[PDB]
């Protein structure tokens, strides 16, 4: 089958021919519809030699969709045909957090070596893949598979972020939004969906600006030097509820602490390598919390599911061949994907 | 009357002699029965003059318990005689935080002028206080007044610290406790009474870890540059679910860096000019999120006065008189106060 | 000043002319600039003179909004020519619940004899009206006062009805509202606003079933025998995961028993005497709270206000003048009011 | 193998000799080293031949721990020897309610036919049993099995219910447990350990209430006509924030909804045919919420041991044989046993 994979140090991912797997015991076989590019793929093949854990060479994609092709010994509760999402923070499925479906936050996985596809174990960026697992299945009915790819990853990581304040957002909060490309274009609709806040979205280009208002932000503004003047302007002096920073370099998150209300919450989603919050007294508002969250939980990837199902997701995507994975990863580098890039094989 | 203020920049607080105040409408005039000395007092007094907004001079004392010695004109729920704790972080009482009794988050208390007893307006630390009105005084029954005067800061402020996250801390969880001090071992005795917790104690002084297995720590750690590796030994590598830092120093916050579990919390408390957690990817487990918070509510003042009249908060006290007050402020910066200081006058 | 009374026990109420009133200190007197009518006021006109609590005579209108016409003696926090909402389920403001600000969970009320405009102390549907503090006004700007009135509980008792379960009403979930009147095409765009819930109406009248379609519902069903199988085809075996009951007859009570889902929630708003839910094994699923709330909070009227504000609400209302205000109350009686009746002064 | 078992309809259990069975693919066989007597299997017991769903024979016992004896095909996750307890409500792992480990409210499970252990499938009151799938085992490591038994339902039952409201329960709350039985002496114990409440106990009988003080009780009161005036008399007239009754007939439902509080709950654990709260406005302060909860959560579970593990638990039981487990339901049934029985299969 045909594959795209990272197989070097520091080179650009390559497309290859290697065998189709066979699923073993409790695995399930997927002929992939719909494989999402991820920033998170880019900071993955930038790592060093020393930091870089995925293995070589790792079939990539973490975002993946497809239907049932067969079903390994023993499994149930899936038929031949069904289309479904990939869960992807695989956990060891059995200590408390996984207990309560949150194997993105497994304490065992590690130990065990448990690694989620596209980043340790075979990605959805091939003709087909294997799952590990019937619980990381979703089923996604009659989902267009092109806009259902991202909900694995551009909807469930932010849906996961907002989900661990979402009482902070009721009506009269604001929800700022900084970086409008996969991620925070989904992200944008989930907060317009599941509360009642203000949406300001921010990023440095024009066009993923309007991309912000087109799916319902409030507002958008320009990122950098002025950007925390602006969203003041707007809030008044109580400043943002929230702060989602799908960036996460050092300057967004100073215009994340610079703009956060007294007793509000920033979360930093997104990768930049050392980049990090400050908190500490005349440094934050009192109160105002910070995290970074990892993916999210089995739960919240059915509330995404069921998001798209309700009409609530317009996911903005570009299609391109297995053939074209390479280019679309320059593509995604040099900022030229407007939402979600998507591998249809 | 007798009072202790800080009267010039620099200096050591003293003892004068000021006119015994008269209410206003709506205010009520306390005859302090005690009046705790807290850290933040050196913390201010330190403070150079372009930072200090305390206002010179100053009353000191933000701990304060009394009896309603002088209703104030059209003063209603209180009688002459009554023992009430006073709630220190006054807020404006008509904003969305102050609505829910936030007051600690009150939005509007800076642009209004509104400052807290002890912190720009008069403190307990004198024979009489007046307080600006009747919803920031909380009844306290036949509390003895010198165990009771430390619940409006040092039971507080970790109350409120631990109640942010009190759904974390299940069976099968850890709180640590960094600093056995006044908030500190009282903080280790609120999360026994509120949490199933095991709570390890983390301090500098020997006899400091004494006291945080007399007020009932289940382990107590030296702190320093061997107490992360302690802590986990304790914990395994799982970590701890919580930390509760009321020294705030930078070798204290990176040890909770390095102790905290995936999805856990750090609650920054205590005040070192300069320090700050370092909230970004690779620094902290995903997760964890990170806060310092201020003081607490009304809701959890009258908690924790109903904690102490169950008899579940065991207040290590010295008393002093009011013409000790700045020998017994020289005794806290020295570190020779087991627990908390107490002014009766 | 005008003014409509009930003025004896079974009777209509009547127009009255009766002294305009002075405030007192901490008082406020509003001229009235919208009153609602609410069908509560016809449970408590038609309650026996043994039950009946509101006092004779009694001024109507539990649902005010008005301009601040004078300052009692000490009222600061608002100006003369000010826009306010009146937050109707007074409290005695010192307890634990009114110290979140929940007052209408206030438990020392009654002992205090401290009873709400409308039903204890005199209401809105006058030229004038006095409130008892400044914490029971909300401001609400350049808001239609005939809009507004209607926010004080048509909008704030579904507000607080939803809010008690709102974590329950994520992606996927249904939400059932029962009775499309003055409360219930309010709840459904509560529901609309703050949750991703599907929403489906019912009602009696096709005309209200129209309203609500108007007003945002996903669906709407008859009211009566065929309710429960209806709404069951709607959603699958699963039932409703809420069902907000502002009918609150038996009928309606043993329809959202019927419907409700395993872990799901009924709100019994609506006030029938003798009717109840029953809630034991086999005659409910398992999980499925019930609850009979009661009005709303402070913070809980300032979010309604908020969602008014950023355009969220859109309010039917029917305007009357004082002297129509009897010929209303018919109007509301016989179920001819499209929305909410408003008597504007 | 002996097994104790529910053969026909409204007559005693009986002590069986059936095949120990061998564990299919995914399956677990498990040698039980504990198994608790609880009241409910009273109650399905009682059932008449239409409502009765459990299935004929049926080995009883929804409350099991045992020690790993056999690992079915494809099974990871433990090992030969390892001590568990038993997850009861099981689910179908898939949906909503089940990814998030709350099983017991999974809404898929009477579709495909999944049933409890003790209650359509083969229950622990047996020298072995077959648990269905890994995640429906949690591990006790050296917990004493007769203690740790009662916790997968004696524990996990009121640990839920109290659960559910927790944040209601802070310091100047109180709760009242009705019922010191088998559930009720252990959730007073949970309250005490995860709460700042005040426990008020209520039975008919006054060695139980002797029993409630000795597993921290604050206070312990005669149930029937007189313990709402006694119950309000100790809190004053703001009355019980909570209310977890362990016993749900319909004379202690009318007790709950006399003394819980305003903005308060009440927990109808406890089952009696017929018995429900009835709330409506006039016949239950405002605000106070009422549920019928059923068993408890996978995570849950964990909690519950990890309370039993750090010496929170002490569970109070008598140790019967399988062949005394008819004669230990007599027992249960006249109401002579003091706290847990607990069947140990030598
Ligand atoms: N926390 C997690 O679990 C997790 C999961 C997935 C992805 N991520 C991370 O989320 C981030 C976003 O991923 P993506 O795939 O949506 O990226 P993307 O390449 O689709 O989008 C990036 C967007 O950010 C904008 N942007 C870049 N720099 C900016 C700045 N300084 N200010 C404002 N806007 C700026 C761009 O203009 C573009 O619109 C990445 O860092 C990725 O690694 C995190
Ligand atoms: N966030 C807030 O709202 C708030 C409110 C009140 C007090 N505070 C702050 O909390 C802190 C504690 O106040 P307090 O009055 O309890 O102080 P304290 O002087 O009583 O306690 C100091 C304690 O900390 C210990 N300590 C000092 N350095 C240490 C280290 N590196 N590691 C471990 N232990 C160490 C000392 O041994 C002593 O036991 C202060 O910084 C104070 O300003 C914050
Ligand atoms: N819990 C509280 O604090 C609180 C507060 C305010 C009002 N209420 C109560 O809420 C209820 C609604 O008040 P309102 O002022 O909106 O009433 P309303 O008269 O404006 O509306 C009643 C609506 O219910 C419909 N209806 C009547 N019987 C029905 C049935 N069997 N099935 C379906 N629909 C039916 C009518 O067609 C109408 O559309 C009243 O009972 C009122 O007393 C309760
Ligand atoms: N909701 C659920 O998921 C669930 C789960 C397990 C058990 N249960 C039920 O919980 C109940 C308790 O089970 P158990 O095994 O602990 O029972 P048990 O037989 O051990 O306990 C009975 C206790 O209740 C007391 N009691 C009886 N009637 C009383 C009354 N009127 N007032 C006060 N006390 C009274 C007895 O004196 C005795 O102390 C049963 O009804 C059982 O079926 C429910
Ligand atoms: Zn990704
Ligand atoms: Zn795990
Ligand atoms: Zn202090
Ligand atoms: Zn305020
Ligand atoms: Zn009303
Ligand atoms: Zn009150
Ligand atoms: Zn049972
Ligand atoms: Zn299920």
């Amino acid at each position: 089958m045909k594959a795209v994979q990272y197989t070097e140090i520091g080179s650009e991912p390559v497309v290859v021919d290697i065998p189709t797997p066979t699923p073993g015991p409790g695995e399930i076989l997927l002929k992939v519809t719909a494989a999402g590019l991820c920033h998170s793929d880019i900071f993955v093949m930038d790592m060093p030699a020393a930091q870089y854990a995925g293995g070589l060479p790792l079939t990539l994609g973490h975002e993946g969709v497809g239907t049932v092709a067969e079903l390994g010994e023993g499994v149930t509760g899936f038929g031949v045909g069904d289309a479904v999402a990939v869960y992807g923070p695989w956990g060891c499925g059995a200590c408390h957090a996984c207990a309560r479906g949150r194997e993105n936050y497994c304490t065992r996985a590690a130990d065990l070596g448990i690694t989620p596809p596209g980043y340790g174990s075979p990605g959805s960026m091939a003709e087909y893949m294997i799952v590990d697992s019937a619980r990381h299945l979703v089923p996604i009915g009659d989902l267009d598979p092109v806009a259902a790819a991202p909900l694995t990853d551009a909807g469930l990581t932010p849906y996961h972020a907002i989900s661990r304040v979402l009482p902070l957002l009721g009506p009269g909060s604001t929800a700022v939004v900084i970086g409008v490309g996969g991620l925070g274009h989904v992200g944008i609709q989930i907060l317009r969906a599941v509360s009642a806040a203000r949406v300001i979205a921010v990023d440095l280009d024009d066009d993923r600006l309007a991309l912000a208002r087109e799916v319902g932000a409030d507002a958008a503004v320009k990122s950098g030097a002025g950007a925390a003047d602006a969203i003041r302007e707007l809030t008044g002096g109580q400043g943002a509820t929230a702060v989602f920073d799908f960036v996460g370099a050092q300057s967004t998150i100073d215009t994340a602490q610079q703009v956060v209300a007294v007793d509000g919450h920033i979360s930093v989603v997104g990768i930049h390598a050392g980049a990090h919050a400050k908190v500490g007294f005349f440094m934050i508002p009192f109160g105002a919390s910070v995290v970074t969250p990892y993916w999210g939980t089995r739960s919240e990837l059915m509330e995404v599911v069921a998001l798209a199902r309700a009409g609530r997701l317009d996911i903005h995507t570009e299609t391109f061949t297995l053939d074209e994975g390479p280019a679309a990863y320059r593509r995604l580098r040099e900022g030229s994907i407007r939402g979600r890039g998507v591998v249809v094989p």
